[PDB]
């Protein structure tokens, strides 16, 4: 499922995460621009075997299991194929563990490179939410 941005800014909002741990729902949008272009089903292989699932791109190194990234964790307790879903619960519930980690959405270096510090609430203007 490619989502549009106020159908993805309303989907955020009904799952909690506007203002969840202090990051308003226009950072969460930015983030999912960047990190997946709305897509659901976008996987990114990273240099050190792991892979990034889904339209907040969690990485299978701490997050899921993929049953391809050895030495790693499942702190979601989830398969990575569960974050691929047109139903975003799963990576929403996930974000949630990872956001509370103590690095905040420092943690999605497109948020930090891309969303951090700038005008975020653009991402949700004309959404009806
Ligand atoms: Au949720
Ligand atoms: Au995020
Ligand atoms: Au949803
Ligand atoms: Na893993």
């Amino acid at each position: 499922k490619v989502f549009g941005r106020c159908e993805l800014a309303a989907a955020m909002k009904r799952h909690g995460l506007d203002n969840y741990r202090g990051y308003s729902l226009g950072n969460w949008v930015c983030a999912a621009k960047f990190e997946s272009n709305f897509n659901t089903q976008a996987t990114n292989r990273n240099t050190d075997g792991s892979t990034d699932y889904g339209i907040l791109q969690i990485n299978s190194r701490w997050w899921c299991n993929d049953g391809r990234t050895p030495g790693s964790r499942n702190l979601c307790n989830i398969p990575c194929s569960a974050l691929l879903s047109s139903d975003i619960t799963a990576s929403v519930n996930c974000a949630k563990k990872i956001v509370s980690d103590g690095n905040g959405m420092n943690a999605w270096v497109a948020w930090r490179n891309r969303c951090k510090g700038t005008d975020v609430q653009a991402w949700i203007r004309g959404c009806r939410l």
